[PDB]
């Protein structure tokens, strides 16, 4: 049984195409489904409001491109691009993209990273969250405010202020445990190790869970959780942290 | 980690299937690991006009993929290249490379058309039998292109499936039977699939056993050519003669 | 880089040869080392004191068999067989087996499941532990007393009382979360989901960690941790629970 | 889940390497998953006497593995079986099966000796070239055994390595060169390794490409024969002609 996964990714993004396949490859050790990966790109090189807004404009084209392949699920990878567009935009985006696929004769469940993160946090039953991002400070503020608007408290948060998206990919994930250690996490229900999909975090997730004893999620992890759930499949993925423990089928 | 870029028709699913499968197999025999990154050019129906329009979008795709500083790029659609005119695989690869260089990330560009020709030559094969999924006029162009490159063509078959997604649904286990119904004794190598879109991977060894001749597909040729472009050994289990390790 | 793993297993044991390769297969997704697996068998069909004592007598033969292959590490799989022989026997067994390999011209690091479990608990810094076993009650008592003797408190423990070793293999690991739920685990530092190496538990480990928010280990997990550490290799294994999070190189 | 039992000489490491590798490759093309379980019979030096003593321990191994209710058993050592006398692969398999039945767990028993002969026959090969790692007198016995089974032997080579663990250290990439120095034109198939202990897996496709003849090893034969004993399809990528899917 083969599942075709479609990914709408920023052109300069390399991490979504690394971590989502890594996770699902691990899942193949544990469950019979096999996965193939199919991408469409929307141009962005620098994570600024202007580039984000322009990139999102290519959204429809990308969904047309991937529904031409009759992909079984489609994930819009960039969390901040969705949240940058204003409150509740993750719903707008998902519904519009679904319509685009439906009118291309291949209705597909649509996941956005932004929506997946919110849904994953709710599935965990987490009420308060700590958040690490790689974004410039204003963008990070928007994200935190978006999460708060969705009824999820935000405690400590950190912004690495790296706008060059290729430089974001170059950030050492082994720095992340020390960053999280220097944040308050005792008053938090879950830790968002990366709100961004470009910043690698997968290889630090289990370490951080061990160190903090809190559930750790990332935009990438939440997205795969949401894709799996949208396909009515078990969500147990080795190395994917608490959300992918197998205990959560929300 | 090696970053592989894939420029694919929107309806193409088999390049993103067989190339990862091959490279995953390679990870078992060699230390390199691969990640895969795609950009799409829209096309549902494989006609002369649509192929030309889609190729016009090639450049955007190379731009998008070089934003991610990919280590190689493979252009999936064989017939698109061969449809544009004689020798076009060279012109395309050059123009696409220039795009990546102007985007501050010059990268080697492989077309499945060029890869098949180079693969055939690497095999030392002078004469070839070919299976395609294309409509008859288009496979006439493909055969003529191959012949223009100094490679003789014996028996060839066209499945005449213009619906590109439908091409990927063709059962690879049909391919040995198709080949068995063709003359292959006057041939040095068998092109089991001239199209990356038509799956053939699981049929390659069977056909090699049945015919006792080296068998290649556009998909294994592309894999071979991308590996060679990165100066990497080309031993891949289950990839047939071209990926023997021998070359 | 290939690592030859040797396993001394009860003849009727199937789970050690399932979970240790499963774990190390997952590790191959994350680290460059590749593993091959080589077993020697010591006969046992029923987990009784008499069968355990007889089985342990074949110990030297098994170590000779595996050192003929110049295995890079050697694990004695059966936890209860070691503990059944009296306090401190895990040290005796490891040193004797090492000597056997050394005199067979292939000195090998030796791990026992029993010793690995104790070392893994200490590596976690866990002081008090809850324990599930499949053994008959007297044998379970010995194990708990062995752990206590090693300076590790035992709170709640459960014994499934299944002595047919093939029946132990047939125990549904999805029963384990409910068993652990009906034990007190708030006053415990870590949960031993299986003290036995025959009872499957790997596929329930991450679920139980999510449900309890405590580190979960098994004899199988502790053994692979100990084998990896003995080979000076990182201990990050996807799906292997807290001990294999990558945070513990004791 | 399919439970595979392996009866191996203590110093044998390659059966537990190539059989898992092959079956892992199969998991990519077929739904079955495999676990591996071994029992050992002591032996360091491959001599007539030691082979006989080690074979005397076969029964214990079958007993130990049937305690775990394994779905098949493969006896690794080809020369041990062929050394005991003509037709011994049948006697051994039968005696070992009876052991498992008396242990309330009757299981199909494959010997690498029987598997190679059955594999050669399944290929339709009448005449064969053979490479062995054994000392000359022992490979004389092996060749004579094969000839007694109705399979002609052309060119054969003996590497004369009596240290069994050392056999596994022989570079498989030496094998194409060894074969290239042998006559293979008067042969229907090539036994690239008559010993499971001598690795050959990574050389199979290369030799098939170089010689244009089906290539089998005792290790792929054993894998083929165990799969057939469980009525499972025998398509395994990278396993050469016998594991083509064709048979």
């Amino acid at each position: 049984k083969v599942v075709r996964v479609g990914q709408i990714v920023p052109s300069s993004n390399i991490t979504m195409e690394t971590e989502i396949p890594a996770l699902l490859k691990a899942r193949e050790l544990v469950a019979p489904e096999r996965f193939t990966f199919h991408s469409s790109r929307m141009r962005m090189k620098h994570v600024t409001k202007e580039e984000l807004a322009r990139m999102d404009g290519d959204s429809d084209r990308c969904a047309l491109e991937l529904s031409d392949a009759r992909v079984d699920v489609m994930g819009y990878a960039c969390l901040v691009a969705i949240m940058s567009m204003g409150h509740g935009y993750h719903r707008v985006s998902a519904e519009r993209l679904r319509n685009v696929t439906e009118n291309n004769d291949a209705a597909t469940p649509i996941i956005t990273s932004a929506g997946a993160l919110i849904d994953g946090i709710r599935a965990l039953g987490a009420k308060r969250v700590a958040v690490v991002t790689p974004y410039m400070k204003p963008l990070t503020e928007l994200v935190v405010d978006y999460i708060r608007h969705e009824g999820i408290e935000v405690g400590d948060y950190r912004a690495l202020e790296i706008s060059d998206n290729l430089a974001v990919a170059a950030h050492d994930p082994m720095n992340l445990p020390g960053i999280i250690a220097s944040m308050r996490t005792d008053d938090v229900d879950a830790i968002v190790i990366s709100a961004a999909v470009q910043m690698p975090s997968l290889n630090a997730i289990t370490m951080v869970e061990a160190q903090t004893r809190k559930p750790v999620i990332s935009a990438a992890v939440a997205t795969t959780w949401a894709m799996l759930t949208a396909l009515d499949l078990p969500t147990r993925v080795p190395g994917g942290g608490t959300l992918l423990s197998g205990a959560y089928l929300e």
